[PDB]
């Protein structure tokens, strides 16, 4: 659904068509003007950062594994005559429709008997999904993956690509897959009895030399070398695929460009009348196009074990019954062609729709992981109460759409209760300790991180014990639309730390809430604060991120009693464009204000600019008003004359309109 | 945009068609009559300057470099039916448009897929840019650049063309470039898949033997030997260029006249309907064509670092799909063929439009440089507040047209937000003193200029320091259209200043404004006064520039606060009218009137006379046969002007919204 | 003062120069001005009573 994913984008964000991606890492964000203030009994110290960049790093790598599951049939496409008043295939009108058609008379009785089983095999989501992946593999084919590269680095702990993804050879995305071609046979119209467990599709005119090569590779096993997101492992959809094309199927060309895959999709959707099938495939790919680079070192627990992708079995019986598909189809919603029409016009817009969906999910799974099991709406039972339909199993797209509904605070409506795609809530529901590997840089690591060893020499491979999952992404596109006090993503905020002159700089935060806001605002001001817990004896640093520049309470890496000693004569100025706290006395009052917002994207430590035309909000009415218009100007070549007009020179001629 | 740049010229001046330029340097100015009237405590004196020549100097020498960048598509020339009710390109109607205009309907699905990807990147501005440069290389192909010539010469200091332009030799303009030829192949109709990264263009009848050689050289690399404005380094546009000509193309001749390049441009525009693409290239050349000769030695800091010329990527899909270009083209403005109709009639008029543009930019940057970096409108954030469109980036022409709006004080509007051309604000946007290399002519040079070596000898090559960039040009064409206090370019003005007490033979001027008014009066009377800056200990002189007969405060060459000790005993008498007095007494009143303006141009120390007939006006009205003004003010670029609000400091300038 | 000036301020007026130098001494700051015309020096700390 293009419509619901479009509304997630911010108001200030004005996207263009083309986006020239030339790397496997993008820092999307915005530039804002922060007017910071520090008030005290001595006086006020004002600062101003005119261009403050708040970013979330997003990569094109992520371990996924496809499995073939059984899903509901999508009945949108078949002629409206055979359907009854309630909206199910009234068998008896099917036998009537087949009888009054251009079918062979000896096949009518035997084909009608099979109809009861074969007409309820309508799900082309798996085919469209694979064909969409082939489009983006050939478009962004020049992106590279190095084996000994930095997945994450925060100064203390480092995590390499070798650690998370073993059995991984370095190669380009184009050179990753070597897809073998499945057989594309021609359906004989005079076949005695239809062959079930072999799908048959429709086609307009002649199957081109390149269309054979695309359909051949789409219905085949994906066995990748490099762990890419749009080239993950998928099982063999089918062995053989029939195509009811009276004009013969040309043999396989071997080569094809990304423009030829768009040609193949547009013919397949139009012939089969499968637009709702495409809408399902569009939302599936939106989840599993890009995966987020973790915000903290201990936020890598989400991507340790491979999340399963639920691909519904390829099943289509249109080739055997050409009569039942015509120009008057049955559809539930009137805006059922909107998702395809959006993709054909603006293919590269999927990148923005993808980051919008994963940012919405991973933000909400952040503040869902911090609720006790003894509650009404908890970790296990947040999907059941929200869903008001009848899906087969609460997995895939249902779990991701219900998290988006919680974030935006609106009602998401789909025409069919389809349960296909990636399932994210895997590591959460387990409710056990996860052992993430790490290579150390400094020697004073295991004070900060909950490490397995207490003394570790530099360059050693250690393990961190993560119990509660910290947030993987900070809200950026969904900044101050549905604000919570955990993230504290306000435009205006203030904190009041109360100290007396008798205290020699040392302040104890009994409250946990205002400790989080103090440590966060001090980092905007470019000050390196290092607090020490009095009960346990561990240490926390506000500088625990190089992207967002905020301090969340989950950076403590421990749930206990709150007694944080902060010594305010060991505060060090780290960044540029900073206010100085030289020597405070009395009550401190910190405050900031974010005024304006400008969309910015970075890649390879350089600005990535959006190019091409101005993207519009395509509606169903905007095309069918031109159908209402029809260009009703009678196609008659009316040539109008020009009267020559003489003036002073007479050498040169001058023509007038009348 | 002819009508825009034509408005910048003064109301009294109307230039003739032809101009035989026969040098690399042209003075332009006017011969005005000044009627001064003096009054002080001693008495009254009345005089009259009968003939006074105020002029700038402009040259054909400027170091520039080309970069190929991706910009917006210009959707002008495509048929009106493919566009919907709003100003948006619908792919639903492209499928219909291509379907109705063919008998072979097998190719419609393939044609639509490729067309959707190519239409959002169509731009012929870079091709017309090179074709225009080839026209002027052949026409003015007898201009000599000598390496051991003078660039600036005052009397104390001197800059040679060895400095500012190393890696250069002595050559004529025709001898500078030795262009190779790109392959101009013929597109046979029947080819089904458009070859990627090769543009295809339409043509009228047979491609002439001469037309081949021009298109071949226009696409090739430019590698100059001598630094020339219209022969600057440009990267290779394309390798191949298809031409859908019904009659086959002829082989390349090798030689062509400047008249043959006009025939090539006129055909290429008419066939492709690329009138708005030409308008972009016309404005883009108006910036580059000429460069200023600096007013003082400090104003050479602008032209040290090579400014980047943003040339858009060459792409076009008219040759493949000639159905999309028909007899009813889509245009936003009704005056969309005025710029080409102006150039084809009067080619040599571009010289006057270029001088008018570069003057307006370099005059207003004189004020922007003096703005403090702690206000709403400053050097960093003046373009962003002005623009009211959605370009790719605030670069090239958008920066230049913003400065023209600030000069004239009128709202400038283009149909498409194009960001292509020279960016000047590079030396300005950096907090670093610039090291201008100079030659010592007189032994007393270190007293005047801020030199590194305080002791020098006639012939030594030293370096001078420039912190704040002074004005490179004085207002001549834009004289009195809007008068600032800094320049003081009034027709009628009454200057009042109080003379400081002359103790021994020295008068102390503590205030900054009073000192500016005093030396401004004494210059108009014609008295060469020399003062000593007390803080620095360097001698200032009101006779700094001889060409423009006025005193600017930037001739002091010291940003900050100071007090001046004026030498009243050594007041020389260079130019004496009857008004001219040596001994001022009490409150000095000078009231002057300027009348009888007449434009005059000098080239190689002789008068340069305009030849040919009188320019008759070509211009189209807002409506041809259009009923309702469908505003469509969403995509169109608009540039809002800023008015200078004078304040007490006088050294600092400030902008406000009118 | 403007940021373009690197701390250096010239007092054209005599009245406000006296008030600046006096209030800076209440605040306990040793200021040393230099006259541009003559070339002599003045110090605000020229008394230990008032």
């Amino acid at each position: 659904m293009s419509s619901l994913l479009n509304s997630l984008l911010p108001e200030y964000f004005k996207p263009k068509t083309n986006l020239n991606i030339n790397s496997s890492r993008v820092q999307y964000g915005f530039n804002a003007r922060i007017d910071m203030q520090y008030e005290d009994d001595s006086g006020t110290r004002k600062g101003s950062r005119p261009n403050a960049f708040m970013s979330n790093t997003v990569a094109f790598i992520g371990n996924y594994e496809g499995i073939i599951v059984d899903d509901i049939p999508i009945l949108d496409g078949l002629r409206a005559d055979i359907f009854d008043t309630h909206g199910d295939l009234d068998m008896g009108l099917v036998e009537d429709a087949l009888s009054k058609s251009t079918m062979i008379r000896r096949n009518v009785p035997t084909y009608t008997a099979y109809a009861s089983e074969l007409l309820y095999k309508r799900n082309l989501t798996s085919l469209f999904y694979n064909m969409l992946r082939l489009y983006y593999i050939k478009k962004w084919g020049s992106i590279k993956y190095e084996k000994d590269a930095i997945f994450y680095d925060n100064g203390h702990a480092c995590l390499l690509n070798r650690q998370l993804f073993p059995k991984s050879r370095d190669a380009s995305l184009e050179s990753s897959l070597s897809l073998p071609e499945a057989e594309i046979a021609m359906l004989d119209p005079g076949l005695e009895f239809p062959e079930e467990d072999v799908p048959a599709i429709l086609w307009h005119g002649r199957v081109s030399s390149r269309a054979t090569c695309i359909l051949g590779q789409a219905c085949s096993e994906f066995a990748p070398l490099a762990p890419f997101s749009i080239a993950h492992y998928s099982p063999q959809l089918t062995r053989k695929l029939f195509v009811n094309a009276p004009a013969g199927i040309e043999p396989s060309s071997g080569r094809y460009t990304h423009e030829d895959v768009k040609d193949a999709i547009t013919i397949l959707v139009s012939a089969n009348q499968a637009y709702t099938d495409f809408e399902a495939a569009y939302l599936m790919l939106a989840q599993t196009l890009v995966s987020p680079v973790p915000r903290t070192a201990e936020a890598s627990a989400w991507f340790i074990n491979a999340g399963m992708v639920n691909m519904p079995t390829l099943s289509c019986a249109n080739g055997y019954y050409p009569a039942l598909t015509n120009v008057n189809p049955y559809h539930r919603l009137d805006t059922w062609k909107d998702t395809l029409n959006h993709w054909v016009a603006y293919p590269d817009m999927l990148f923005y729709h993808s980051v919008a969906m994963i940012e919405s999910c991973y933000v909400e799974l952040g503040n869902v992981a911090r609720v006790s099991d003894s509650d009404a709406i908890n970790k296990y039972t947040f999907t059941e109460l929200s869903v008001q339909g009848r899906p087969v199993m609460n997995r895939g797209i249902i779990v991701d759409l219900t998290l988006v509904a919680m974030r935006t605070g609106r009602e998401i409506s789909l025409p069919y209760p389809v349960s296909c795609g990636l399932t994210r809530t895997d590591a959460l529901l387990q409710g056990t300790e996860i052992h993430v590997p790490v290579v150390v840089k400094d020697i004073d690591m295991p004070q900060y991180y909950n490490a397995i060893d207490k003394d570790v020499i530099e360059g050693q491979e250690t393990v961190i014990k993560v119990k509660q999952l910290p947030p993987a992404m900070y809200p950026i596109y969904t900044y101050g639309i549905n604000t919570t006090e955990f993230y504290s993503d306000h435009f205006e905020d203030q904190v009041q730390v109360e100290m007396a002159p008798i205290d020699n700089g040392k302040a104890v935060f009994n409250d946990a809430r205002k400790f989080s806001k103090f440590m966060s605002i001090m980092r905007m001001m470019g000050n390196d604060v290092t607090a020490t817990d009095l009960v346990t004896g561990r240490k926390v640093s506000n500088w625990a991120d190089n992207s967002s520049g905020r301090f969340l309470y989950t950076d403590v890496k421990y749930e206990g009693q709150t007694a944080f000693l902060v010594d305010m004569d060991t505060v060090k100025a780290r960044d540029h464009c900073w206010v100085s706290i030289v020597d405070p006395n009395g009550t401190m009052n910190l405050s900031y204000k974010m005024t304006n917002f400008r969309a910015a994207m970075f890649s390879r430590n350089k600005p990535l600019y959006m190019t091409g035309g101005s993207v519009r909000t395509i509606a169903t009415g905007n095309y069918r008003d031109a159908a209402e218009r029809l260009r009703a100007m009678d196609e008659t070549l009316r040539l109008k004359p020009f009267k020559i007009t003489e003036k002073l020179d007479f050498r040169v001629a001058a023509y007038a309109i009348p």
